């Protein structure tokens, strides 16, 4: 069916909202989707299209220093990946409250998803919010302390700031609700081992009963039609 | 606020996006072609961005992609070049279908695409000087030579690409505004493809309508800057 999409201000910033046309004036199951680093909610808006076509409401915010928040300091942003990620985690409760205040959320049917930096965001949120319906992380990681040593390392940022969010001491929270981990097995940006290590830790700990882990052979750091279909099908089995 | 729908035209599924207030009105239209092994849904952010700018956007499936993909992953990898050639050939019928829907205002029609889709847009250009403007993002016009290195297709007659290859008809690329965008670290479609076309047009005195945009350090990926450049280009030429 037909979907509606709009840019709207919510919680003090700009979001992208998509939903079925026939449900603009109704609460719905909602997915917050977080975009990747140096990308934007508009570049990742195909997730909103695909999920709204499946009947969901999708809310896409701007990460710090991205989208309408970006002021052109490209070199500085390159040095602030990890503080940007940390602020992304911290902004989730206020965003949830703003969604609820709009009348957009049906009950407790709220999920969180993202790709790359956005998938890292989703996993960190999950450690603090296992009441969520379900979570998806595509070509991401939960091992922030480790990965911040090599991937876009941030000068003058204390790695201890990531302690509360890193998934190493939070695996039972990741096991509490349905979790999708997707990764291309040839990723040359976020190593596939980030996701393999998490899958193996959950399985070895008897914490994998709610885990869906999908690998795509030969795929690098890019979302494919198969990854998108996997994401939609996952939410159709838990959030719908 | 924009509206987006899937529509079935003559047995082919298309993605259509436009401003909600204009659903029942003709508009300037952009046909956007997706990349190889991708789909119109994965590239639908172009439809979102351009509809937010006031355009109607029509996105079809390439042969063996989207709703036309019915299996044979391995076979599809061997058929890049016949898929591209058939993508060129389908444009007139697609335009006729768009017009039959009442979607197109006059002759205000442009084509664009990324990767294989940008190749498609350039090939269409060579045969359609009546178009308003054309955009090719991280693509190439040098089909005959590129077919020997990028996803080569066995048992495909390369000579059938000669009628489409831009290097056999440089003046046709100069007839209308043309955007070439490329990331200079692209490891899938080499940036040299775009550099060589820009230089060929400049050396032929055929670059007066050419806009060439590079992004330093960017690989085979559409960035927010590339997307903004595409929107700004069509605003310049469809206004």
């Amino acid at each position: 069916g037909m979907i509606a999409l709009e840019m709207r201000n919510l919680g003090g910033g700009e979001i992208l909202h998509a939903c079925p046309q026939e449900s603009l004036d109704k609460p719905l199951p909602c997915i917050v989707f977080y975009h990747g680093f140096t990308s934007s909610k508009l570049v990742y808006s195909y997730f909103a299209v695909a999920l709204a076509e499946a009947g969901f409401r999708v809310i896409m915010p701007d990460a710090p220093e991205h989208g309408a928040r970006y002021q052109g300091d490209e070199a500085g942003r390159m040095q602030r990946f990890w503080p940007i990620l940390q602020q992304n985690f911290r902004e989730f409760p206020a965003l949830r409250e703003a969604i609820i205040a709009e009348g957009w959320l049906e009950g407790e049917r709220l999920a969180v998803a993202g790709a790359s930096m956005g998938g890292m965001t989703a996993l960190g949120i999950m450690t603090h919010h296992p009441e969520l319906n379900s979570v998806a992380c595509l070509m991401g990681s939960g091992y922030f302390r480790s990965l911040s040593q090599t991937l876009f390392p941030s000068p003058d940022f204390d790695v201890d700031s990531l302690n509360e969010w890193d998934v190493s001491h939070q695996l039972a929270s990741l096991a509490r609700r349905p979790l999708l981990l997707w990764h291309g097995d040839a990723d040359d940006v976020v190593p596939p081992e980030e996701t393999f290590r998490l899958e193996q830790a959950l399985r070895q700990g008897d914490l994998a009963a709610r885990l869906t882990c999908v690998w795509q052979k030969g795929v690098r750091h890019r979302i494919t039609p198969e990854a998108l279909a996997t994401t939609v099908a996952f939410f159709q089995q838990h959030l719908a």
